[PDB]
């Protein structure tokens, strides 16, 4: 639609390292997910997670982030500005602009484990399965 | 929806070397676009792009090729068979199979070149700025 809202977070998953930060936004009307992984938690992180979250999702009104660095930045502020999408922050944790996000977190912690046990994978994902995997837990929470 | 038909093939696009091969399905019904970037054209590049194909678009019913190694092989069989989704193959650019997705190689190397160009990059785009780029295409196209 046209006029959502998203929550986005990163939430640091081992089983997928070395890029082991997984970039996670939720669109609250609708609950869907978008994930995707990084070496490290910087501004530019964040911007490549919103462009393929825009690919995925399209385009939202709002995003809602906590204050750290990598979303306070000038980098970020003016990355938001060029596409035209506003942005607001809080606490880490608030109820209000983080909560759902949190719980995408969870959810997509435990279906990764699920997932990688179901394949045989006591503990990191082999590198060469990691995409493929990722991408079949945020289908499968979608679903 | 739960009766997607897509087409898919490869097409080469050295704006985004070295992963130039592109990796492009259409969903026969609405149109939507979903591009992926490879180094090469292999059985598992194929299986990487409709695993994220996916992720984005859901489940489909079938997927229909030409008869290329990469789609006719043991492997890809296999792969298709572990999800089950249905496959055609056929001679390439059968308009019955793939007149669809040629048109979408069409409308995405035009997307890139304009959008690259609007950047300054009148050749190769820069490795650093190459995914948010395929992906603001992907975007513009799907809208």
């Amino acid at each position: 639609g046209p006029l959502q809202i998203w929550q986005t977070d990163f939430t640091l998953e081992p089983r997928m390292a070395p890029r082991s930060w997984l970039a996670v936004t939720v669109d609250t009307a609708s609950s869907a997910i978008v994930v995707t992984q990084h070496g490290r938690v910087t501004s530019v992180a964040a911007q490549h997670h919103w462009a393929t979250a825009i690919a995925v999702l399209g385009r939202p009104k709002a995003i809602k982030t906590d204050n750290g660095s990598c979303f306070t930045s000038k980098s970020t502020r003016e990355w938001l500005a060029r596409w035209g999408i506003a942005h607001t922050t809080g606490i880490p944790g608030n109820s209000q602009g983080q909560a759902m996000v949190e719980r995408a977190n969870r959810l997509l912690k435990d279906k990764i484990r699920v997932l990688a046990e179901g394949d045989g994978f006591m503990k990191r994902i082999p590198t060469s399965k990691q995409g493929e995997l990722l991408a079949k837990a945020m289908y499968a929470l979608n679903h």
